[PDB]
């Protein structure tokens, strides 16, 4: 037990267990790169056994099922295996296969379903030192994260308030309502500032402008909360 | 007085007083939904009694008031209630609603009135300790914003000249007058860059190079500004 | 001359000269208002004596030559008073007028002449207390900005030959050579991003990618610069 | 020999090798600039001897393969000259050249040769006292840059296939599938912003919405990253 769980928990504990950790990033990588290539137009049919996307779907989710068998059996408490983060990710990423399955052998839970797989890309975490020190740098200041984001909202509901009430003169406005306006408000505030939505009235304008100097201040405040989590968990 | 006070002010005191700030922020939330849920397309007509949202406005309205009433009577001193921003803040919040109802038992005016509503979010600093810090931080800079604010009022002005001046021999050209142009280059100095407005003469893509590489500056300048308030109220 | 000195020059001596400096503020806002008003389409026909414009205009211009008259004749040392910058400034902006009534009483060169009366928001550095500082902290990091504008255009220039040479095999590629791509590349590498001109083919859509990574880079590059530069002037 | 070598490699050895470095940033910089010209439809022809655009490369290879043969004679030792970088980027800008001569004495190929000939900007960086400053800062940075893209890459996939799982019921999509959508969403995470992919569903600007909130968030990630570099290497 003991034997088995170092050889696939440890990648460092010998030549063997690197290789094993090796392969499961491979097939991590292979499962990602599937998944991306199956949804493209020359390859989609307008499933089967003689698939080879699905072949290669189902040489993966053997190699994740068996991983994570191995990873149970031979944990050292039931408890800790299941309240892990890195192991309810790998649960979640095999249970869509199990799914439609089910139906070889209702499209909106079609929708979800086969969306969950994207977080396949969750375990390299698990291979990725740098990866640990990030995530966790990003949780400690997961808080003030969530402040700023709130912070970001009460913006968002002001600025698009004020620009569909400076544009409700306009025939030609695209801003039918606050709820339409909430995605050029967000796309603003953030300064990313696609071409499909801009006002056109001067009052517009204006509001624009404002929303824009906002959104200055706000791709700027996040920064000093990155500072004091970074700098933090390198040197301590 | 005392009773009722440290109840309607203080959450933490008791049971009772978390429940009433519950509620309180719940009818907030509820109310800004409704202000932003009713101009939607499918909702408007081409106001009047039987309107559900007109009852949750009547709702949202009279919970607010007796709020209102009843801190003003709880408090312990009249001269330092009016003067606290967040009872400005929920004053001005209640007063377009009873213009409106006058109305019901210059059209200009009945548009911005309708805007003064969206206030209504600023209540929610009172429950958020999170956002009071933020508006502390956000106070306790104020004036080195400003200083900002007018660099770029400063270099806009100087951005939309130079653009107007060197796209002036173009037939084409978006650019009709400096105040045309105060759109395209505050939309440049902040970095959402629209496509909406931009120069196609040679002189005018070098202007807007420039301008862009401005802009860089104008939103990598405010960081250090941020930093000395954050970092500093979180530590002292 | 030491009375109408320390009286045109220091505000703070005397109510005058505060009220000398009002003046002047206002004097400078209302030349800029005047020459921003100027090139509106309803303004401009298709310049006179009766001119509302021209008569705001020359009252600027009488201002601003009897102020430059009285600070030159009061100061102590004519040497350093054309060295300093602050006058220098002035004395650019005067120019223009005594060129434009000189025709009252070779296209190129008229628009550059016009153009050069921008710089009449650069007397308000002189009424500002906190504007002359953020200029300082700016100019003491001048060299460094010299290198991260030196890195850009070594950016610009790569990206915009790898993009141009990605996208050749295009028919319908905007990209018609590399100083068409110039634009596009100094776009992407400063985040506005306009919508003008993007890749349409695959290569040049990683080209792109790889430009908008780098100009995320370039984007957080010169905080650090900024930072030791204020935070340093604010605290010695 | 090293005499010579003083003279070539250290401008500071006397007046002449300052010359000598200042005619070899003059070649660079004229070669950079043919480089570009030469690709303008003015000048495409629809190679031979009498095209002037020839005879100024020839002149600036014959230059760059001179100073290459005396820093290599002048060496002190054959594997720190053939190791350095500053020196295989010289190689690498003579090769194009001489590939091009044979063929006037697979098409694809031919013009990824002649692309590689960008790299003729990064000699600047043996005459520039502050690139190799802003070089060394880079590349200490280089591993947890390569751990910030790699978080980038992470967030892509995942916006990527969310934003096409959620607009796959538009008939009207640009998202045709993950690859197509990864464009979008690097234009989102970085700030950007194109106007040429945006969503038109519900869900999707939902999704557009988070990943720009992860734009900013990311966009403001490598800033602690630069600092630490920055401030380091400048005052030790
Ligand atoms: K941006
Ligand atoms: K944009």
């Amino acid at each position: 037990q003991r034997k088995v769980w170092l050889l696939f928990e440890y990648p460092e504990s010998s030549q063997a267990a690197r290789v094993v950790a090796i392969i499961s990033v491979f097939v991590i990588l292979l499962s990602i790169v599937i998944f991306c290539l199956e949804t493209l137009p020359e390859f989609k049919h307008y499933p089967d056994i003689t698939d080879p996307f699905f072949l290669i779907e189902t040489l993966c989710i053997i190699w994740f099922t068996f991983e994570l068998t191995v990873r149970f059996l031979a944990c050292p408490n039931k408890l800790n295996f299941c309240r892990d983060v890195m192991n309810v990710i790998d649960i979640i990423a095999i249970i869509p296969y199990f799914i439609t399955l089910a139906t070889v052998v209702s499209l909106a839970i079609l929708r979800v379903i086969r969306l969950v797989r994207v977080f396949r890309i969750f375990k390299l975490s698990r291979h990725s030192k740098g990866l640990q020190r990030l995530g966790r740098t990003l949780k400690a200041s997961m808080r003030e994260l969530g402040l700023l984001i709130f912070f970001l909202f009460i913006g968002v509901v002001l600025f698009s308030s004020a620009v569909y009430f400076a544009e409700a003169g306009s025939e030609n406005s695209f801003f039918k309502s606050i709820p339409d306006a909430f995605w050029w408000a967000v796309v603003t505030m953030t300064t990313v500032g696609y071409g499909d939505m801009t006002p056109v009235g001067v009052w517009g304008k204006i509001v624009g402008s404002l929303c824009a100097i906002a959104g200055v201040l706000t791709i700027a405040l996040p920064v000093p909360v990155i500072v004091s989590n970074f700098n933090y968990f390198y040197h301590r």
